[PDB]
């Protein structure tokens, strides 16, 4: 067992617990759209989940080279966000009726972001690992900037629960998604000062937050009848 295994045990129970409330109050609910919502939101922490548990197997993991050492590195991260990062923005179209050619871009952008991402974290010199790294962010950057500015102005147009609840969701996603960028910099992926162990306890934290946080704000609310 690796020191940050508690971590990935505690994502993977949290994860759990976090798909099947879902399920449960997502199969008794008979409006068409809230069904939606619950798929949507419950395949979130159910990808997230077999992923979490697929690291505390030790999968996921590979060694890479870079400042001269051998580097661990939880590529299975990027395998459920190309996934669940996605299926989140989604939510969030849903909820204020957005078009079609915004969810195109923004999961264009996803994608993007999460690719990169990835190819940074797997990169053998240093130096291009923060070029990476860096357009990962900016990408990140255009969807948050839509998300604050773009989905804001529509969120207007719908009636005041629909509105407050997706500024409380949107909040709550540029507060957390915002940190990720910072973690993987400073973390194992990046400037190696924050080690591993505690790299994992904050991304499951932002996991977390993030899909059961989310799952749970939105699935309670009014505003997804
Ligand atoms: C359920 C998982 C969520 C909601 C994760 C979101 C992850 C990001 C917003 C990741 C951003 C990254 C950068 C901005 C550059 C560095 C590497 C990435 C994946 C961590």
């Amino acid at each position: 067992g690796r020191p940050e295994w508690i971590w990935l045990a505690l994502g993977t129970a949290l994860m759990g617990l976090g798909t099947l409330y879902f399920l449960v109050k997502g199969m008794g609910v008979s409006d068409p759209d809230a069904k939606k919502f619950y798929a949507i939101t419950t395949l979130a922490p159910a990808i997230a989940f077999t992923m979490y548990l697929s690291m505390l197997l030790g999968y996921g993991l590979t060694m890479v080279p870079f400042g001269g050492e051998q580097n661990p590195i939880y590529w299975a991260r990027y395998a459920d966000w190309l996934f669940t990062t996605p299926l989140l923005l989604l939510d969030l179209a849903l909820l204020v009726d957005a078009d079609q050619g915004t969810i195109l871009a923004l999961v264009g952008a996803d994608g993007i972001m999460i690719g990169t991402g990835l190819v940074g974290a797997l990169t053998k010199v240093y130096s291009y690992r923060f070029v990476w790294w860096a357009i990962s962010t900016a990408a990140m950057l255009y969807i948050l900037y839509v998300l604050f500015f773009g989905f804001t102005s529509k969120a207007e147009s719908m009636r005041p629960e629909v509105a407050s609840t997706f500024k409380v969701l949107r909040n709550v996603t540029v507060v957390l998604w915002s940190a990720y960028p910072v973690v993987w910099l400073i973390g194992s992926e990046g400037a190696g000062i924050v080690p591993l162990n505690i790299e994992t306890l904050l991304f499951m934290v932002l996991d977390v937050s993030a899909k059961v946080g989310f799952g749970l704000i939105l699935l309670r609310s009014r505003a997804i009848f």
